[PDB]
C-alpha cells in the first residue's frame, strides 16, 4: 500500500509531547494526535526516540531525554515508547522509531554538564566540537559500534516496524577529525573518506537490525538535493545546497550500494520554484531508485505555509497539486508529511489529506 507517514519529532517537543512531567497527559496527548493522523489517511507513524544523544525509552547505553521532564537523565517513571509503539498497532498504523545518530548538544550547551553515564562523558575521544555544538565522530569505528548498538537494543526489546534516520550526518563541510583521518584515512582524498563514514554507518546499521528482525525496515531522510547539475552533469537542475558536499550524505551510493530499504528526500520546496524546484526533483529522486529495491516517499513541507520566515513560500496550499504528481511515476511509493502538528492544527490540510487518501 501507499506510504502516509508523519514526522513526530520530539526536539524541542516539535510535535509531542506538550507536556513534561505528566505522564497522563503525556499519553492522551500522543492517542490525540495519532487519532487525528488517523482521521486523514496517515498509516505509519515515525517517531524520534533519540533527538539529542538520549532515548524516549528504557536503555542500558543512553540517557533519559530532557523532553520528558525538562532535564536529561531524568526518569520520566514510566517508559514511554511501549505506549507509543502498542497504540499506534491498536490503530492498524506502523511505528518507525527516528534517531539522530551524531548529534549531542545544542548550541552553547556545555559538554561538562552531561550526566556522569552519558557515552559522551565517558568517551571524551569520541566527541568532536564544530561551532558551538558537540558530535559524535563519524570516523571512529568505535562510534559506529555504539551507534548500531544503541539501535540494536531499541531493535531487540521493542515491537518497531522500522528504523529511520534523517537529514544529520557531518555538520559541515569542515570538522575537526584530522587525527582520526589520519589514524584511519589510509591517505584516501579526505572527503571521499567522510562519505564513506557515513555509508559504512548505513551499512551496518542495515545489517545489525536485519541480523535480529529481518522484516523490519530501514530508511533515511536526506536532504532534497544530492548535488546540483552544475557540479555533477547527473545531478539535478537546481542550485543551493548538496547533500554531497554540505553534510557528506552520498545518497546516490546509499541506493546503489542497498544500504538503505528506502530514503524520503525532503522536497520542502514549491512546485516552480527556480532553485530547487519540486517537479525537476520528483522525477530526478525517481530516476533514482529505477531498477533498484530501495522504496522512495516524498517528504512533504506541510510546515511551510506561507509564512515571511519561508520567503513566503506555501507548501501546504498545493499539497494535492504535488502528491497527484508524484503518483505519475510509478517509482514513488508514498509520502513523508513535516510534521503532525501541521496535519493536527489544521483543518484545511486534514481536508486536502482526506481528499488523497479515502
Ligand atoms: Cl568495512
Amino acid at each position: 500500500k501507499e506510504m502516509r507517514a508523519a514526522w513526530i519529532s520530539t526536539v524541542y517537543n516539535l510535535d509531542w509531547p506538550k507536556t513534561k512531567n505528566n505522564e497522563a497527559k503525556q499519553k492522551k496527548e500522543y492517542t490525540d494526535l495519532l487519532d487525528k493522523l488517523k482521521s486523514v489517511g496517515i498509516n505509519t507513524a515515525v517517531v524520534q526516540v533519540r533527538p539529542k544523544s538520549d532515548a524516549l525509552y528504557k536503555s542500558n547505553i543512553n540517557p533519559w531525554s530532557e523532553y520528558l521532564t525538562g532535564t536529561q537523565g531524568k526518569d520520566p517513571g514510566y517508559d514511554p515508547l511501549p505506549f507509543l509503539i502498542e497504540e499506534a498497532h491498536k490503530r492498524g498504523m506502523e511505528f518507525h522509531a527516528w534517531f539522530n545518530p551524531y548529534r549531542i548538544t545544542m548550541a552553547d550547551e556545555s559538554i561538562d554538564k552531561l550526566p556522569a553515564n552519558h557515552p559522551a562523558k565517558k568517551n571524551p575521544s569520541w566527541v568532536v566540537k564544530h561551532g558551538n555544538k558537540y558530535y559524535y565522530d563519524p570516523g571512529l569505528p568505535e562510534v559506529r559500534k555504539y551507534i548500531v548498538d544503541s539501535i540494536a537494543e531499541v531493535v531487540q526489546n521493542y515491537d518497531i516496524d522500522g528504523v529511520h534516520f534523517d537529514d544529520y550526518f557531518y555538520p559541515g563541510v569542515s570538522f575537526n577529525d584530522t587525527a582520526t583521518y589520519q589514524k584511519y584515512g589510509k591517505g584516501q582524498n579526505k572527503d571521499n573518506w567522510r562519505r564513506e563514514n557515513v555509508n559504512t554507518l548505513l551499512r551496518d546499521v542495515k545489517a545489525s537490525i536485519k541480523s535480529i528482525k529481518p522484516n523490519v525496515v530501514f530508511g533515511v531522510s536526506p536532504a532534497g538535493i544530492w548535488r546540483n547539475k552544475s557540479s555533477d552533469p547527473t545531478g539535478s537542475d537546481t542550485s543551493g545546497n548538496e547533500s554531497y558536499v554540505g553534510t557528506y550524505a552520498d545518497t546516490r551510493a546509499w541506493i546503489k550500494q542497498g544500504l538503505i530499504d528506502y530514503v524520503v528526500p525532503q522536497l520542502y520546496w514549491p512546485i516552480g520554484l527556480k532553485a530547487a524546484d519540486y517537479s525537476k526533483l520528483v522525477a530526478w529522486w525517481a530516476n533514482e531508485v529505477k531498477g533498484t529495491n530501495v522504496d522512495l516517499y516524498i517528504g512533504q513541507g506541510i510546515y511551510k505555509q506561507g509564512q515571511s520566515s519561508y520567503g513566503g513560500q506555501n507548501i501546504a496550499k498545493e499539497i494535492v497539486q504535488q502528491v497527484t504528481l508524484n503518483r505519475k511515476y510509478s517509482e514513488i511509493k508514498g509520502s513523508m508529511y513535516f510534521s503532525a502538528k501541521d496535519i493536527a492544527n489544521s483543518t484545511s490540510i486534514q481536508k486536502d489529506l482526506k481528499s488523497l487518501y479515502s
